[PDB]
């Protein structure tokens, strides 16, 4: 789902980084996989495709469900990895992640 924003390669190898349960670290993967450099376009796109419905949040199980965008077989996050993820985006603290915070915690 990620054709035209970001490159295979580094998919491959951002997946293969975290592939033991609990080795995810969101912020390694975001610039292992080119996120933090791609334009305001790109990662609004991004945020479309995780978030999955239109509630217009990243609900926290969409969140566990993270590396399946990039790979449809990846694995889903460790109940651990995903509040980890989720505590550092949600800074309102309601339990799940809008579009402010995605911009924000892209740009950290
Ligand atoms: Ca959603
Ligand atoms: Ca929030």
């Amino acid at each position: 789902a990620f054709a035209g924003v970001l490159n295979d390669a580094d998919i491959a190898a951002a997946l293969e980084a975290c592939k033991a349960a609990d080795s995810f670290n969101h912020k390694a993967f975001f610039a292992k996989v080119g996120l933090t450099s791609k334009s305001a376009d790109d990662v609004k796109k991004a945020f479309a495709i995780i978030a999955q419905d239109k509630s217009g949040f990243i609900e926290e199980d969409e969140l566990k469900l993270f590396l399946q965008n990039f790979k449809a077989d990846a694995r889903a996050l460790t109940d651990g990895e995903t509040k980890t993820f989720l505590k550092a985006g949600d800074s309102d603290g309601d339990g799940k992640i809008g579009v402010d915070e995605w911009t924000a915690l892209v740009k950290a």
